[PDB]
């Protein structure tokens, strides 16, 4: 099942929500539906997750013509496992690096990232802020010291 | 609709099948199965497509443990705008760079990259198969510096 995840960070705090069956917390985002795009579906769980709209953003070679548009690269794409007691899935992640551009946040927690060892969370939501704080870095909208 | 894409390059020339609607030349590639990941989609429609045995190949900053894998980049994703007269379709496509690991040629054509632009291709191919020649100029420096410690 080919799913995504948005990843928020703001002032050295990313934004979490629960799971709604495993109870632990991860990024918010879900299954990309049959009829929308991944970029598409991360917006719009985002927003329904968490009430905040996004924007994905990441690197691109900057291809545009009248036939294709290129969209940004996820900053990961974990092949995830998640075991129900009837059978277990495999969740093929694109995780995106994402900016706020509206709403207000309705539901979810702004997490310290150098405090996401005192909550329980998915699998590798700490590798992935880690990647996230570097990639942020490489693009100057952070210092080295905030990556 | 999310659709993949394998882009193989050898000795200068780049495999293209024709395309099943349009006829004009396009890397293999086609719609990922509720039942497969992207990287088995393109796994599947390249040695459909052409009888060739690919594996996609791309960045990875190495994560593996008892609760994922990583899989590569793709080479680029372009949500491509595809306009039949009849209907329009969204192809959402991850394009991943590939190396052949077996297999045979059965169908489709190894195009020299110095001719590619008299040769009537499904639109972009062009940019992206320039992208896969500097993109695998740096794997092969990376390669040949791996070898080269030893
Ligand atoms: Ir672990
Ligand atoms: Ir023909
Ligand atoms: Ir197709
Ligand atoms: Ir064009
Ligand atoms: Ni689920
Ligand atoms: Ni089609």
């Amino acid at each position: 099942m080919i799913v995504t995840s948005g990843v928020l960070v703001e002032n050295g705090k990313v934004l979490l929500v629960k799971h709604k069956r495993l109870g632990v917390y991860i990024y918010p985002g879900g299954h990309v539906e049959h009829n929308e795009t991944p970029i598409e579906a991360v917006k719009r769980e985002f927003e329904e997750e968490t009430g905040i709209v996004v924007e994905p953003i990441g690197f691109t070679y900057g291809i545009i013509d009248e036939n294709a548009v290129e969209r940004p690269m996820p900053l990961v794409i974990l092949e995830e496992v998640v075991k129900y007691p009837e059978e277990t899935h495999i969740h093929f992640d694109l995780i995106y690096l994402v900016k706020r551009v509206g709403g207000d946040l309705k539901n979810g927690e702004w997490i310290d990232v150098r405090e996401i060892d005192r909550i329980e969370t998915f699998p590798n939501v700490r590798k992935v802020v880690s990647l996230a704080l570097s990639t942020l870095y490489r693009l100057g909208k952070i210092s080295k010291l905030a990556a």
